[PDB]
This record gives C-alpha cells, structure tokens and sequence, in this order.
C-alpha cells in the first residue's frame, strides 16, 4: 500500500552498462598484386597497407562498437606463388610509423623483422608494433588509429609473371563501448603526386597522376572527400572565365592500357546519400595553377 | 641445406582459424512513441518491433560477422514518462512468434510476461523467448532469424500527452563466424493493407495505405525491394495504354497532417549504388486492380 | 533402429580452368551441398526424406604441372542463404585453406549436424548445411583440371521415394536481368552472375519463381506483354563461354521446351525484368 | 613534486529548454570537456600547459514541476572526436542514464586519465576526454532548466601562462553550407547543424579552418570571387531561434568585425562552401 504520487519514479534500471572488452582476432589477406614480366624493376612498391581495423573485414565491423582497440599480436605472411625458375627478389617489412612515405629497400631492411627473399619462397614478417592502445575512429593525427604499414618491393627484374598474396594474421583487444558510424571509421589517404589544371579533362581526371597507390587501385564508384578545396575554372558562356570551388571527388574503374583510372569530381549530397557531378571544365588560356599540392589527404565518405 | 624443387611449398599457416565465440550484451531503445490526447484510442497499436540484431544496434554490428546467434536473456522495461493524473492504460507483451500479426490485448495477455498498466506506471516485461540458434543473415523463414515481437497497446483513452519510451535488455551469444553484408542483415517487413491502382498519384503513394507499422515510421531516402512484382500503369503518348514493371520502392519523410508519408517506386541499380525513380504513372479508364497485396515482403536493401 | 547411418567418399565437382582464363576472384566451383551433389548418397537420400549430416571434409585434388604457379582459397560457408564469392568471405570461415594450384589441402568445415530434408523447400537451410566455394588467388599459368572430393558420413532418417528433380539444388541469380540487356529471342547467360547456372549444361531447363515480362508486337507498331516462366540454356563456347538462355513454355507432362515469343524494343521506359535474388530451380530431368 | 591536484565541484553548463520547445532527440547540452568549460579548474589551468583527469561524475540536476512528464537521456561520449548526437549512440556509453524531467541523475563515465593538455591543437584527442551530451527523450510539458553539474578532480603538471582565447573549445559544423543557402549578407546558423554555435552569445567571433568563399559583383553584370575566415554570431530570438552568421574579417590586434562584401548569385552551378567537418574556434575574447 503505497500512495499516489504527482509523478513516480524511472525505473530503467540496466542502462549504460554494456559489455566492455572483447580479445578478436583471425588471418586476413590484405592485398594480391600480379606482376607481368617487364614489371617489377627494381624497388617497385608492389604493395603498400596502412594497418587499420577496417582492413582487416572481420575486425573491421566489431570495431564499430568500441572506441579503442590495442595490438595484442601480428604478423604478416608472403606467400608469393610462382615456380622456382623466377629469378627475381622482392623484401618486405612492416614501418612502424604509419605516415612514413619513403619506400626504399633500405628504409625496410631497417625495421625489425624485415625479410629478403627470391620470388619463389615463402617469408613470415614477425614485426614490431605498438602495442598501446589506438583509436577505431579515424582522427587528425594517424600515428594514434594505426601501428604503422606493410610494404613489399621488388628486388630484381622479375622474369616471369609474379602471383604475389599477402595475408597478415592478427589479435587484438577492443577496449571502449561506444557506437560508431562506418563513414568515420575508415583509413584517410595521402596523395603523393601534384594536380595540375594543365593535365585535365572537362569533367575527369587520371588517378595515376596523384601517385598514391592506394587511390590507384580503389573501388568502382567510390565517393572521397577532401580537406583542401578543389579550384575548377568553369564558364558563363560570354568567353567569361568564372571560378568554382567542390570538395569531393568519385573513382571510376581502369584499364589494362590504363592502370589506375579516372576521378569525377562533384558534389557529395550527404543528407541524402547522393552524388551531383561537377561543372563542365573550361578549357583556356589561363596560367598553370596546382589545384590539390602533393600531400592533400583524402577520406572516404560513403556508405561502407 | 635443402634442394631447389620445382616449386616451393604453401606456408600459409594460422587461416581459417578466426575467433569463434562472443557473448554480448546491453541495453536498447526499441521505440519511442508520442500519443496526443485524442489518440490512443483503445487497442491502437501504439508499438510492434520485430527483434532482430539489427534493431538492437551494438548487436547488429558485431552480427555481421558470425552467422548464428543465440538468446541468452530479454527483458523489457516499459517507462513511460507522464504525470499520476493521466488515466490511461496500456498493456505490452512479447509475441514469441515472429510472424503473428494479431495484435488485441487479449492476444497479449496470453503471452507469458505481459503486463497490464495506467500510464503513470512503468513496467518489466519478463518473456518466453526461444534460446535456440537463430541466424544473423535474413532468410526466407522468419521463424528462424527472429525470436519474437514485442507490441504495445492503448488500453483506454489517454487524457493527455503519452510520452512512451520502450527499452530491450538484451544478452547475447553469436557462434558462428563468418562475414555478412551489411544488405542481408536486414528484417524483411510484411505488409498489411492492399495498394489498389484507383488509390494513387503519377510518381508516388501513400505510407499509411500499406497500413503497416514499421512502413510507417521508415527513415528518408529509405530504398526498399520487394518479393512480388508492381504493376504501373505507363502510355507512350497516343492515348496508349503500356504496361511497366518495377520491384523497388522509395521512402519519403511523412508530415503532421501526413503522419506515415510517402513512397516513390522506381529502379534500385545495386551494381553503381545509386536509385533512379520509376515512369508517369498513366491515369486511365482502366480496371480497378490490386497492383501488391496484402502480405507483400518488403526487405530493405540500400547501404546501411 | 529405423535410421541408417551411411558414409562414403565422392566427387562433389569437377572443374577444368584453361590455360590463361581466371584471375583473383574467379569462382571456379561453387557447390551448395545437398545429398543429389554426392554420387553415392544421390541415390541414398532419394530413398527417404531426411538427412542429417554425422561429418564432412573436403579434399580439394588439382591437377596440374609442378610449375603452374597460380594458387586458389577453398572454404565451406555455413550459410546455403549466404551469396558471397568474395574471398574476405571464404577466409573468414572455419576451415578455410589457400595452396598453389600445383597443392591439395583438405578443407574442415563446421557444419550443422542437424536433421535436414532431402528434397527441397522453400526456406533451403533445411535442405543444406552450406556450400563450398573454390576461387583463384592467381592467375593460373596452365591448364588446371581441379577434382574436389568429399568424404561424407550420413544419417538418413524416414524411407521415402523421392522425385528426382525436386532433390536438385535451387541456384539463384546474382546479378539483375535488365529489359535492355535482351537480344531478339535471348540473353546472355553471363548477366545473370551466376556460376552454377553459366556450367549447366547445354538443355538445362528451369522454372523461375519470379515472372520474366517480354514486351512483343504483332507487327502494327503496337506493344503487348507476354508472361514467361522457363529458361533453356544453350551451352556456351569459347566466343561466349557462359552461353545463352532462351525464355520460352516447359511443358511437363512432355517434358518439352517451346520458345517464347520475341522481344520489342520500342521507347520503353528503363525496367527490371529479374532482380537479384531470383530462384532458379532445375526442373529438367538429368 | 612539481604537479598539483586540483578538485571541486562545478556547473559545466546550463540550458533552458522552453515549454513545447523539444521533441525525442532534441540536444539540449552537448558539451566538450575541457578545462575551461569547468570554472575554477578554468584559472588553474590558464597556468600550467597539461592536465590529467583523476575524477569524473557529472550530476544532472533538471528544475522543473513534478508533473513535467517529459524525459531525457545523458551520457559522456569518450572521444571529443565523435561527433554522433543520437539517443542509440549514447546509450552505447558508460554511465549513461535515463529519467523523467524532474528527476536528477549521475553519470559516471569512463574517461581516458592520462595526460592532456590545456591549450587547444590540432588533434584534439589530447585536449580533452570526451563530451558529454544531454538529449530529450520526449516532448517537455513545461518549461526545463536544466543545470548540469560536474564533480571533477585534475592533476595540472607544468607551470605555464596561457591565452585564454585559445584555451576554447573548437566547433566542428554538422551539416554543409551550400552557395544557394546564403542570403545577401548573412546565412542562418541552423544550417551548420552546431548546437554549440546556435547557442553561442551573440557576438562571438569564430575563425574557419576553410575558406569561406563569397561570390560578388560590381554591379555590371561582372562575377568576382572573395574570400573570407571569419563568421559573426547575430543572436537568435523567438522567431529564428538559431541565429545568423555574417562573414567578414576579424582584424586581430584591433579585436574587431569588418563585415564582408555582399553574396550575388548569378546562374551559378551547385556548389558545396563548408563541407561538414568544418572546424570553428572562437578567437574573440569572452
Ligand atoms: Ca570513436
Ligand atoms: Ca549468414
Ligand atoms: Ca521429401
Ligand atoms: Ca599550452
């Protein structure tokens, strides 16, 4: 027998108390390249993966629930297939640092665990890593959402083709309970190749151009974002020469004659999802003009 | 010292042995519903939320990536926010079949658990659920990805104000790994009313006529696919009675003399990602005709 | 007891990739699992209705020159609903191996083990433990001849007589069939994305459990519809290695396939004719 | 040693939501931890560059009639890099908590206790341990005057004399300024889609990390382009409750607001100017 108040009380009694930890982990590939013969000279940096949750898949989507997460174990395998009569080298290593740029056989061979080997053997990377605890979230600083990156470059000539696979085997711990959306979760990219308004087309331009070889090989359809703004010197029509400023781009697929492929800029409607393409280019008599400097960081943006 | 084969051997060693069990859990908004005075007549179904990871959202996510789960606790808390002099009633109950569509108080005080309360009152709702293994990906048999449904209903007329929030605490175990796309992870959702071709506009139609709760409240720029084919009506301009046939729909936010909205059918290209929407509907002298039926499946398949 | 326990060995599939053809991703075997697939216990199940899977194991075989130098990554996915090649997709599952193509492994499932019809259904994870999936990690240098062998134990639960073409697996599309995408009398069996259904052989006929529309005219500049719901396929070469489908009438009492009438293009607004996720039963005898 | 504790108990922030102002995700605080948001540690740290936080509980304290009827959730959200306002990401959170209107709570977060700093920078992951956002759940009957405490205790560690301007929190935008969204002088602050900006006093400077760029003409049928880094807040009443923004100049030495040219638009094609994710810091002296 209890009275009638003017309000009772919540009763919502198990909130905030969400499960914390969870250890994960498994073996992922994190990228295949194939090598015709004439490629492959020396120092060609076949691949290069900056490590980050959402690279490796399975990890990749638990990692959208908790805000921190901690190296616990990796390693990377080589796994090269290819006959023994191949005659060429490649050395591989995993930099620490994940905004380190300079890929030289020497800079490798520098890290812990680095290996060197022909072709047609197999080599385990056992690395040096973190070991601290990063951020699922993407942020302004990487050196604190990823332990560093694994490189792989050629060492000699490469006779024949070369089927190279390499698969990177983790553990890791995620810490913090939270919810966080797909769009902030994956990896900001560093363009290392200058756009000029001289090499262009009306309405796309080469992916090769920016020289980042994560850009080069990325999806079909896949609408980035920048942090500098893009100048396009477009028209009225009169002869008249007026100046339009977009922020995002979308990759279109290559080529066997062109590697790497195109990038339409525009307009990224995110309230909506959608994405409006940029204006007509004028093509003119106007002075040589950079419109993204070497180093402009590209992040992705839609749905994933 | 080892000989040069004709071919080095694999040494892909640690794959295929990724993490297989976790338990997980937490606590969940299910709904919210807001009832002006009026409203709330008795029976209306205030809330029915079908539950599958997914709508549990910290759960979802981790989902993705195993291919059972199983329940290990539910319960329900009921928490409506509202002053001691309100005289109303409510009654909510979990439906452990998935599938059932029957929604009267008497059909809910049957459930075990269910609970009966004015307004002012919150409640605990303690269920039978199936503590069997489900699946995390959608299939054709509901049965067997979902549990149950917890619904909600007006047991008198409210005074006033109802402002009603409805938490699921949840505990979870997901046992089998595997990695799902984000596109199948969804609930299909069953249709209630009939789409006749009388009961239409030249690009969309009405939410509320599909009679159907979750229809109702979806979110914006909502693309949706559907099971059973839709008949539009077209004409090429001679007074020429064409037939065309398109299995997507559109949602578009709905208004406060519009309480559900509006749905824009059209063409869903999965290939590029992206929704073009479907031709003028040609008003006509033409036979009345149920263009989807009562029951149509409607699953969600835009990036989510 | 009434239950028979029942275990063999037995080719599940036989694949022959050419020299060249095949690249990483490539699905060179996709093979939903279900007794009809394994030789052997075919014939056990079409005796009762029920089975339930006691243990399984693949063991892959390829054959090929030492030198060959591509590779593959075999798995059994859980999931006969599950639709994804992907190789992401196969790593993450339980079992999962990669070799060169020159290498046999044995593939380790985990699986049901739970009581299973023989003859299919609607909902398939009661007709299915899962399906496994073989795809290329390379490009293959020569012709591989890969043999994947199963070994299978068994129990089969209720004596029954089975119909033979209702024990089949369904196959379903991957990829939407577009009213634009189709030639005068067929389309290119390619567009439906599909492994199982570009490998069936010349003659295959199935039923689709969604309509397939063909806009036709009599001739008068004037646009009519028809409603189809069989497909033959016409066996693909080396110019169209996925081959064709027609639309057309399977009449089953004769079990005889007439052609469908021809397609009319004429200014039609864009439409989808079969979406992704469109059942495909084989109906055919074998 | 050389450190020093600090403790006390201190109102983060105050808000008044109106009667029938608010609706079920309504954010009617969301603040961003740092030391000047939290009065007395505002001082001490205006002394030393670093601070590590030892305790963290924030208390609630809403006033309002007993027969309020509304509600809200609160939570502290970890990373002052997240910038997701909704109810489901809160209740994802530690401490995070429920009630009615007129009934106060505790939130005990889980906080990063190590060693930040008290002058803003770049990443702002070491400035601050996250934030804490205070939403409605329902509609509010009445009028709420929510005052939410913070009971914090801090090591400060080196002695330092900091510029109080830079000391502030900065404001990431929320929603995107289009080119066809500014008025002639001035653009609504609702558009940015920051519940701190819309509650920024009137007259609050803010510099922009992006070029605002302001199309222009003289008045001849000729299009020029301008550029600008400041913003001017133009207080919000009953009938635009966000406010204005005017662009123009902040001449720094001075400590003043030049407003910029006017915006024309002349057949332009769609443009995006402040992408979201546009960084805001208040410069102007408080
Ligand atoms: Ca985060
Ligand atoms: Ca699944
Ligand atoms: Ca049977
Ligand atoms: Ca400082």
């Amino acid at each position: 027998r209890t009275d009638a108040p003017v309000s009772k009380a919540s009763t919502v009694t198990g909130f905030g108390r969400g499960t914390n930890d969870v250890h994960l982990s498994g073996m992922s590939r994190i990228s295949q390249a194939v090598l015709p013969a004439g490629t492959g000279t020396d120092g060609y940096v076949v691949v290069d993966a900056t490590i980050v949750p959402d690279l490796l898949p399975r990890l990749g989507h638990a990692a959208r629930i908790f805000q921190r997460y901690a190296v616990e174990t990796l390693e990377f395998e080589i796994q090269p297939m290819c006959p023994a009569n191949t005659g060429g080298g490649y050395v591989a290593g995993f930099l620490p640092d994940p905004t380190d740029n300079d890929h030289t056989f020497d800079a490798l061979q520098a890290t812990r665990g680095a290996v060197v080997a022909k072709w047609w053997e197999s080599r385990t990377v056992r690395p040096q890593y973190t070991r601290t605890l990063l951020w699922t979230s993407s942020g302004k600083e990487q050196r604190l959402t990823s332990p560093g990156r694994l490189i792989l470059l050629c060492v000699g000539n490469n006779t024949d083709v070369v089927n190279v696979s390499v698969l990177c085997r983790w553990s890791v711990r995620l810490s913090v309970p939270s919810l966080e959306n797909p769009e902030e979760t994956t990896a900001p990219i560093m363009t290392q190749g200058s756009l000029y308004n001289d090499s262009l087309s009306t309405n796309d331009f080469k992916s090769i151009l920016l020289g980042s070889t994560p850009l080069d090989i990325a999806p079909d359809g896949a609408v980035f974002q920048l942090d500098r703004p893009l100048s396009i010197d477009y028209s009225l029509g009169t002869g008249d020469v007026d100046r339009a400023v977009y922020w995002h781009l979308k990759k279109f697929a290559g080529n066997a004659g062109t590697p790497a492929g195109w990038f339409r800029w525009g307009i990224w409607d995110n309230f909506n999802k959608t994405f409006t393409d940029g204006v007509a280019y004028y093509s003119d008599e106007q002075p040589r003009q950079i419109l993204l400097p070497v180093g402009t960081v590209c992040t992705r943006v839609d749905s994933e």
